[PDB]
């Protein structure tokens, strides 16, 4: 496997499967089909590879959110938030995200990228707000996604998206009380 | 004389908040409470059993704390309760340890049940304080705002935790209770 991008994607697979503590160059090397020495020549060491991977994360969030088609009014916002929430993968071990997030906060380089990642998502929501959205509505919507996601991770009932989006629908009704119900 | 079980578990919880659940050891708790490692083994068997007892005490403390918050009336009484609840989270030391504690709980079924009980106690505590005319499932939305806004702050801190979270709580309460005044801290 050749490109920096192909290698960083394979390393991301490993990070999701093992978490950041058990993450190793050897495990990336075995995933991507390259020698560990090759990873070292291209990315210097474990810590530096983690940084490049998380840089690619923030890039991919921005790349992803920026091209999602924009619909009109509260209904467009609702559509966007559905796509956003459904984008989260719960198929293997969702709890690894909380270990990832914790680990990121301990390493200044990763912490800055984590901030950029959340800022990108908040700004992505902000740009989909129709006129008449309450002030700072983007912060509230991102909080509901993160908080309801946590609720479900601890105490799961049904699919993540259904738990989160029910709450999103509820807050959208409060933000746009003259709109028709938001269909989930 | 013997130190109480509550004193020992308190000391252990301080250690857990300092080192996190991966680095938590009997030796650390012993150093913290002035007791021998041997004495801790006698009373609490092992490190895993000690963590279960600490987390059982945690759920008890949550329930006791929520019961102790004065009960007001109306949307104002709910806002007052929420202010106390949010301000109850200690930010004296490294708040990010809470995310590790949460992750670890999810890995250990006995601890995960207790984390579920904790969140359920807080959700139910909010629910019992909802005035009539709060929207359906408002207690879940309010808990989500606290959790989500706290995580936003823990990743990207601007000022005090409570200030960041309560600005959003005030915002949603305005939406829930449009016929009410602005909610002031
Ligand atoms: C702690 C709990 C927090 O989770 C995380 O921070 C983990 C650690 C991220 O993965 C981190 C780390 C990592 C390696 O994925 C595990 C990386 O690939 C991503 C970009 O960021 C997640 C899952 C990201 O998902 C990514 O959302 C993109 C829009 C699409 C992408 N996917 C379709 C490709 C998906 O994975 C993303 C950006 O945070 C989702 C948005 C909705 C949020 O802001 C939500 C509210 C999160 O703050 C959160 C759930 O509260
Ligand atoms: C991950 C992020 C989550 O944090 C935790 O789960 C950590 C791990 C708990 O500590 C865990 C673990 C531990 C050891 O503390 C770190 C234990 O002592 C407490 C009870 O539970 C926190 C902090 C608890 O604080 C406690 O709130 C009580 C009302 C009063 C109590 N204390 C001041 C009287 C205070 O500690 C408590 C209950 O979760 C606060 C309520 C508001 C929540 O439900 C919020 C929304 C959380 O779910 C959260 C912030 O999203
Ligand atoms: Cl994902
Ligand atoms: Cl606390």
């Amino acid at each position: 496997l050749k490109s920096d991008d192909e290698v960083l994607e394979a390393a991301t697979v490993v990070l999701k499967r093992c978490g950041p503590i058990e993450f190793t160059l050897s495990g990336v090397a075995k995933e991507v089909g390259l020698s560990r020495a090759a990873l070292i020549q291209r990315f210097t060491n474990r810590d530096t590879l983690l940084v490049r991977m998380m840089e690619r994360g923030v890039e991919q969030v921005r790349h992803y959110l920026n091209a999602i088609p924009i619909g009109a009014g509260p209904q467009g916002l609702w559509e966007f938030l559905q796509v956003l929430v459904r984008s989260m993968n719960t198929r293997n071990d969702f709890s690894v995200n909380y270990l990832i997030s914790w680990y990121e906060l301990q390493v200044p380089e990763l912490r800055t990228l984590a901030i950029q990642r959340n800022r990108a998502v908040v700004e992505g929501i902000r740009k989909r707000l129709p006129p008449g959205a309450p002030a700072a509505a983007e912060l509230l919507l991102h909080s509901v996604i993160a908080g309801a996601t946590m609720q479900w991770a601890v105490d799961p009932d049904g699919e993540l998206a259904d738990h989160v989006l029910a709450q999103i629908a509820a807050i959208l009704c409060l933000m746009f009380p003259e709109h028709d119900d938001f269909q989930l």
